């Protein structure tokens, strides 16, 4: 499901930035390496995603050094990742509790 | 805040699990979720109907008729839960490897 691929890619890209400011080609290599070559991101895909995240204030950019454009997770972005991770833990709990409670009937 | 696209996902995630554990009707679903959430999540009836209309359209669930309307997980539905779970395992692995590789990046330098 397209809805899901998008989410997972975003998930990953934010984790990369959560590990350090980086530029598009560095991000691509890092992901290709952490995925054992299973996820080879196109440049244009990253620009698409980052344009949305920059508009929503979840990331921002700036010039580094060979002059590269760097991307960073904002404070809001670290906050969304935190809210997200928490909300999903509760969800996994509630699922366990559904099972538990169902069996006790 | 939590993007609306994500609250929807979480709710769907939960609802499919309920159905994965047995065909059920809206009131039973609501009750079950309220109980398994220690009251923290009360789904509104009309919200369930809206979600189930989408899932029925996508054939993820189907329904049948005491007098309660029941909802069941289809085989497509069982399959998407499996694909979902697997896709997300790989994703967690990728993220574990990002951490790992970052730490050994940091050792060397």
């Amino acid at each position: 499901p397209k809805e899901m691929l998008r989410a997972q890619t975003n998930a990953i890209l934010l984790n990369v930035l959560k590990q350090g400011d980086n530029y598009v080609y560095g991000i691509i290599k890092q992901v290709k390496e952490a995925s054992n070559g299973e996820m080879e991101l196109n440049e244009a895909t990253l620009y698409t995603i980052f344009k949305r995240l920059e508009k929503d204030g979840i990331i921002s950019s700036y010039w580094g050094d060979g002059r590269r454009k760097y991307y960073r997770l904002t404070e809001i972005g670290h906050e969304n990742m935190r809210l997200a991770f928490e909300s999903w833990s509760r969800v996994d709990k509630i699922i366990e509790n559904l099972e538990a409670n169902k069996k006790s009937e």
